[PDB]
Formats: C-alpha cells, sequence, structure tokens
C-alpha cells in the first residue's frame, strides 16, 4: 500500500527513469546510471558497466560501482568489494547493509538509497524523495515530468541513443565505442495482441491501476521481433511489469507456468512473485524497519526452515545454522574464547557467558 521511486534496467537494454520514461539503449560501455550531481555535497553515484554479451537475448551486466559518502562498493556476478576489500555476505557496517539472496544482490544505505540486482539483466534503484531534482544519468532528473511532455531551449531534444551516449564514463587507455545509429528501427506492431494478452492476465488484476501498461507493451513488442529465437526477452519484460507492480505497493499473482516461462529455485526454495521482505536467516541480520516495506519476488524457504546466508547450504532448521567470526565458519556447538567470555554457537547466534578476567 506504499510505493517507491524506482529507476531500472532489464532485458534487451530497456531502461526506465524515475519519471517513468522507458527507452532502449544498447550501449556496451561504462555509464553513469544515477548520481547526486546537484547536491551541494554529492551523496552518491552509481555506475553501470554493461560489457559484451549475447545478442537476441537479455543483456548482461558486468559490474556495478557504488560510491556513497566515503564508501565504495564494487559488485560483480560473484564478488562484493567494500573499499577495496573483498567481503563475505551479509556484510553490515554503519548505515550500510550488503546482502546476497539467490534472487538478488541487494545494497541498503541509510543515506536514502537502495539497490537490487539479479546478477544478470535486471537492475533497479530506489531513491529517497529528498533527491528530487538532484540526479544525473540514464535514470533522469527525478523532477516529475516525462520526455514526451518537454523540451529545452534552442529546440534541443535528445534521442535515446544520444542521451545514453552522453552518460559514458571514459577509462584512460581503454577503447570502447558507442553503438551505431540503428538502421530502420521497425516498430513491431503485429504482436500487440499476444503482449496485451499477457500483461492483462488475471495475475495482474491489482496492477492495472498502479503501473501504466503502455510503456511495457511497446517494450514487449520490441522483444518479440528483436529476440525472435525464443521467449527470453519478452519474459524479462513481463517480470519487469510484475516488479513495477510490487514496487508501486501492489501484489502481482503467480503468472508463470510450465510453458509460460518457468522459474525455479535451487534445493527446496520456493519462487513467489510476492513474498515477505523479511525472512529469518542464519545470520539474523534482517531486523530493521525494512520488514514494513512492500512485498517482492524471490526465493523463500518453507515454513520451519531459515535461509542459510552463512554456510550457503540452502534452507535449514535454525538449530543447524552456521556461525561466523573473523572469516571462519562454525558449526552449532563449537565454542570460542575472547577475553572474560566464552561463546558457543547456538541457533546461528553467539551466546556468551561471562568469565573472570
Ligand atoms: C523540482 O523541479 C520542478 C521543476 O523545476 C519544480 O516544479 C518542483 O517544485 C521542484 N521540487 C522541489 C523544489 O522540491
Ligand atoms: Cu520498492
Amino acid at each position: 500500500n506504499h510505493g517507491h521511486n524506482v529507476c531500472s534496467t532489464w532485458g534487451n537494454f530497456h531502461y526506465k527513469t524515475f519519471d517513468g520514461d522507458v527507452f532502449r539503449f544498447p550501449g556496451l560501455c561504462d555509464y553513469n546510471f544515477a548520481s547526486d550531481c546537484r547536491g551541494s555535497y554529492k551523496e552518491f553515484a552509481v555506475h553501470l558497466k554493461r560489457g559484451p554479451g549475447q545478442a537476441e537475448a537479455p543483456a548482461g551486466v558486468e559490474s556495478i560501482l557504488l560510491t556513497i559518502k566515503d564508501d565504495t562498493i564494487y559488485l560483480t556476478r560473484h564478488l562484493a568489494v567494500l573499499n577495496g576489500a573483498v567481503v563475505s555476505t551479509p556484510h553490515y557496517s554503519p548505515g550500510l547493509l550488503i546482502e546476497k539472496s539467490d534472487a538478488y544482490t541487494k545494497v541498503y544505505s541509510r543515506a536514502g538509497l537502495t539497490l537490487m540486482w539479479n546478477r544478470e539483466d535486471a537492475l533497479m534503484l530506489e531513491l529517497d524523495t529528498k533527491f528530487r531534482n538532484h540526479t544525473c544519468g540514464l535514470c533522469g532528473d527525478y523532477n516529475g515530468l516525462q520526455s514526451y511532455s518537454e523540451f529545452l531551449s534552442d529546440g534541443v531534444l535528445f534521442s535515446p541513443l544520444e542521451f545514453g551516449n552522453m552518460q559514458k564514463i571514459n577509462q584512460p587507455d581503454v577503447v570502447c565505442e558507442d553503438p551505431e545509429e540503428e538502421v530502420a528501427p521497425a516498430s513491431c506492431s503485429e504482436h500487440r495482441a499476444e503482449c496485451e494478452r499477457l500483461l492483462t492476465a488475471e495475475a495482474f488484476a491489482d496492477c492495472q491501476d498502479l503501473v501504466p501498461l503502455e510503456p511495457y507493451l511497446r517494450a514487449c513488442q520490441q522483444d518479440r521481433c528483436r529476440c525472435p529465437g525464443g521467449d527470453t526477452c519478452v519474459c524479462s519484460t513481463v517480470a519487469e511489469f510484475s516488479r513495477q507492480c510490487s514496487h508501486a505497493g501492489g501484489r502481482p499473482g503467480n503468472w508463470r507456468t510450465a510453458t509460460l516461462c518457468p522459474k525455479t529455485c535451487p534445493g527446496n526454495l520456493v519462487y513467489l512473485e510476492s513474498g515477505s521482505p523479511c525472512m529469518d536467516t542464519c545470520s539474523h541480520l534482517e531486523v530493521s524497519s525494512l520488514c514494513e516495506e512492500h512485498r517482492m519476488d524471490g526465493c523463500f524457504c518453507p515454513e520451519g526452515t531459515v535461509y542459510d546466508d552463512i554456510g550457503d547450504s540452502g534452507c535449514v532448521p535454525v538449530s543447524q545454522c552456521h556461525c561466523r567470526l573473523h572469516g571462519h565458519l562454525y558449526t552449532p556447538g563449537q565454542e570460542i574464547t575472547n577475553d572474560c567470555e566464552q561463546c558457543v554457537c547456538n541457533a546461528g547466534r553467539w551466546v556468551c557467558k561471562d568469565l573472570p578476567c
């Protein structure tokens, strides 16, 4: 019942600004995704390295670089690096939480910023309202007005290709070329039946009045003709419609089937288009007020088990949780000594009785 202000990218190079513009930009270089370029003190910058990837399939993301106040976060498909130091997840530090699920790597900042990446095509940034009118990059100016509704002095308009190219971050001594102006961009108009059939299904009943349907249709027509092999692209776009509903306070239903884009989780994890934002985990770090936010898609543990974010052994009973200290894993039962307390790993927590010093 309470939404967020999100900019996102997914699938075959689709982008969505804070203000709701959806465009395609197929650049393969490093870009300014979103920045506090108007702050008197710059509070954040998010850079998106696309890298090379496979055509006629959703586009890859090589890495993400986050700067927030005095902290630097570098994310890849396998790495999480904090101020140059490789870190284990979950990682908690002052007003910054990095955590890794099977569905998403997520970054949470007390500076007014949350970031979620599925470690493939789909990336998404929620910002606090205090950053209205403050932002640069592919995500727009966050000012409450759309491309179609606007133009600048001297009749300056930016096509999606040159707006994207303007955000390129050049690396000394590395060559990376913009994409070439696309020859005859055919506006695939003959698949609208199937696409609208999909974004109107009973599963998006709640979403029809929360998320504007027209931008996602045209992106869905684009998918059906630029990605003619299979359904990989057009299901990124239906997933994104689902995601936009959830981030706007709504509850999409389960729209996937055995033939209509199956999605399964490892082990005994359950895929839900909309589950709790807060599950118990072996680390027990998910206790902040983020538990009061809207529901989201992902992989969830069956009742009676907790997600083992410490020893990566799936959904376990809490009594079988690993503990962690100074980079080392511990089994339930093992005991450790610091000073005047000896601590035992119990149910994923370090329970400590005091001793004489
Ligand atoms: C942001 O900018 C728009 C257009 O310039 C303006 O209408 C709006 O009041 C601004 N928001 C603020 C100052 O919070
Ligand atoms: Cu949200």
